[PDB]
């Protein structure tokens, strides 16, 4: 799976 991190 792909992830994505909006910090
Ligand atoms: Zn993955």
């Amino acid at each position: 799976g792909s992830n994505q991190n909006n910090f």
